[PDB]
């Protein structure tokens, strides 16, 4: 119930005016927003984040594209939030994401996926600790918690 | 073509302001609204409704929760409405409902699934007879029936 | 704060699938739904309701049109709800209602204004007592009252 | 990346005011609109289009229904547009289309499928050449192409 | 009731993906779409259209901007359609258009006002005859005319 | 064209899930998001912000309410952004805000106006300097600037 996930809206999602539509989807699903911040991602930070896929031919291109514009990084809290976030985001390859998701609604290519989300409950914490300072994680109580859980 | 289903918006979905968004989904799908009323469900009525799942550990909790606030009960009429309503509503367990449905959009927990729908064409008639009086079921002809069918 | 208004969606707005969109507008404004009921309006009831405008050339036409299909009658509760309801509904004459309202969004003619609302806090009570039985007015407490008032 | 598809909104989809909601879906997905026109389809044109399903019991009914009102015909250009358009449109049989698609959101019957789309990259070109003149196909560059691809 | 207006979505509104959101606004207001086509406006056509404002310092800039991309030209038919369309579009100067209109929602600058509309019932006919051939104007009967007028 | 405004979503609008709907409105209007951050406002910060209305009977209540939950603070950049933001937000008193604005859509009481905006181009700079560090103000170029201006 205190489980948290890390979602990052990419510069493709920022110059396409997609920040509000995704936040509304998460809020109306019912997850509690814990952290929200708007940076220009540094290359060292991106390499630390994507060391998992570093040994890929497209890693350099991914880093260069991601350090082109600003990113919207958010932390969402709730029950099964990590898995529900991937379900809502859809599959990365656009030839596989169904309509009704986020990628399946706003994505055409795989080299730009507009949105990124944590895969596991360990990667989620690793990304939150890497991106957000512990003091920038608001812990409040929503007025709809009794009507969610 | 005169098939009818029973949909009930629970107090979880009433205090979250979800009555309009579901009615729009059904109306834009194209089903004809036959009955609509707004009550506080009595415990005897709830027990008669949920006698199917009475022999479950969570039956008492379900009855106590559903007799807390007001429910929005409606009857929709159309072709294959009973099955199409379940398809639109989605699966009860939130870890199985896909985005684009109602539960997959607004639900996080199984204990409060915000919406309830008839499973079979016999349970639908049973629930309609149990909840609505036969005089509160409007039988009109929509202006778009010639195009719907 | 316990002030209540009476809104009635006409059959013209019922065959156009406008029930959900108006309910969403009221709910997202933040008023608390107290009564909701779906009937076929009887001519005697309509005459008792419109005795105010009975001495008009279009009274008979209004009654005949209103007793053609079903009406959605709702009661909304909140602060300054009667005046805010007229503000949201807009002006009756379509050549005067601004965009962003309900009539200014979905209305073209004055003979079918899709929606009707109480004018004063006395007519509101007169209409509520005339249409709804006192037992069909649910008195619950919303979870967002602390974040409305 | 220059791949093109043919989509046709049927007179049932025009009578129900569904033209804007589909165009917005395609635009927000990110495809580039190339052709758009609003006509009354002739029976010879429809027979040439549906010669594939001519040897079916419902061919005459399909042609007669389609030559009743006006059709909106559009051409969309993008990567994997032919397959992605079919995915967004959903399955023809309403008892198989999932919510979140176009048919799964606005369709109840199979005899009227509100929308029609090309199945393969060859049928797409055959339909574009059949329905549009080569001079009515705009070739511009969008301001968001650098992000989409 | 057979009154018609001319609306043109400009290339600024075409590369911003605003075609669907405006068509849906007009359709939900309830006007009947008569003509729709997607062209690249020629400079001679634009000069004939804007001869009224030809003797202005910004006429050449207006023509050069308008002949840059493709425009969407539509004809809408209804009661008081010419005046209602201007009301819905809003005022040209962005520092005067209120929220809820089209310009007041999607416009920041006067040089790119996304949309253009006929001012009077004579200019409307002058623009329709200038832009559309008489054979490209569909004259059908909508299924909701009884509930518009 | 480099004018900037300060908008703050209050905890009243944060616990009601209104963050996405406002961001969409600003983005679709066309203003460029420069800064975005999510904090719990400190009482000293609030007193420095509201020293203008400090000599009012409701100043203490305002500060106590504002330091109850988290606020969403953002900076928007564009042409006439300071005045356009107030126009979009609407009047503070709910009995004066028209539908189509933000307050006129989601506000019922003046004590909780969900949103706050800078009044003048000097107060905007004062609030930006007071709330955001100069390093947290991203200066990128959108892909739609060539069309907006």
């Amino acid at each position: 119930n205190c489980e948290r996930t890390f979602i990052a809206i990419k510069p493709d999602g920022v110059q396409r005016g997609l920040v509000g539509e995704i936040i509304k989807r998460f809020e109306q699903k019912g997850f509690r927003l814990v952290g929200l911040k708007f940076m220009q991602a540094s290359e060292d930070l991106l390499k630390e984040h994507y060391v998992d896929l570093k040994d890929r031919p497209f890693f350099a291109g991914l880093v260069k594209y991601m350090h082109s514009g600003p990113v919207v990084a958010m932390v969402w809290e709730g029950l099964n939030v990590v898995k529900t976030g991937r379900v809502m985001l859809g599959e990365s390859n656009p030839a596989d994401s169904k309509p009704g998701t986020i990628r399946g609604d706003f994505c055409i290519q795989v080299g730009r996926n507009i949105i990124h989300g944590s895969d596991s409950v360990e990667s989620a914490e690793k990304e939150i600790g890497l991106w957000f300072h512990p003091e920038e994680l608001v812990d409040y109580t929503s007025c709809a918690q009794n009507w969610i859980y």
